[PDB]
């Protein structure tokens, strides 16, 4: 489900930045390690995805020394991630009740 | 965030059918109870989603002391749920390794 890799990739990316600001080569690098080599994200997509988020104010960009472009999570970024994790937590619960309410 | 509520609703409906075949009013009830009244789905929304899923072969329908239309998860349905649940566990792990690679 190609809309789902979109989300999965977005989730992982968001988590990398919540760790701390980072640049694309560093981001692809960290992800490939944490996935023990199974996931190589492509620049075009990271550059592609990163445009949407800054467009929506979830992340912002800044140049740091040696000079590479760095990306950081904004507050609306931190907030929207919190709402995401919490809503999805309620979903976990709804589903768990369904399973439990099943056995009864 | 309406792209995420739609995604969440699809998970729940799919997980209801994974519990067992059911009709629309039956589904709304089970969801209302598992969410202690927080997620009250209306008919129209389920018909909308079920039309898409049936078109994509994820679910099918058949007739069941009153006559009800029942919906069922197809064989392809279960398989996508396994691939989905699995791809999503892989993501969880990746994120733990990112956090692990952080401290380490
Ligand atoms: C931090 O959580 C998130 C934060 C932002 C976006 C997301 C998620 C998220 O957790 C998430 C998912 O867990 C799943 C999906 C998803 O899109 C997201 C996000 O977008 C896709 C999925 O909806 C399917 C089958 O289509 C199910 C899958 O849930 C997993 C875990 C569920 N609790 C449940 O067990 C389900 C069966 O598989």
């Amino acid at each position: 489900p190609k809309e789902m890799l979109r989300a999965q990739t977005n989730v992982i990316l968001l988590n990398v930045l919540k760790q701390g600001d980072n640049y694309v080569y560093g981001i692809i690098k960290q992800v490939k390690e944490a996935s023990n080599g199974e996931m190589e994200l492509n620049e075009a997509t990271l550059y592609t995805i990163f445009k949407r988020l800054e467009k929506d104010g979830i992340i912002s960009s800044y140049w740091g020394d040696g000079r590479r472009k760095y990306y950081r999570l904004t507050e609306i970024g931190h907030e929207n991630m919190r709402l995401a994790f919490e809503s999805w937590s309620r979903v976990d619960k709804i589903i768990e009740n369904l399973e439990a309410n099943k056995k009864s």
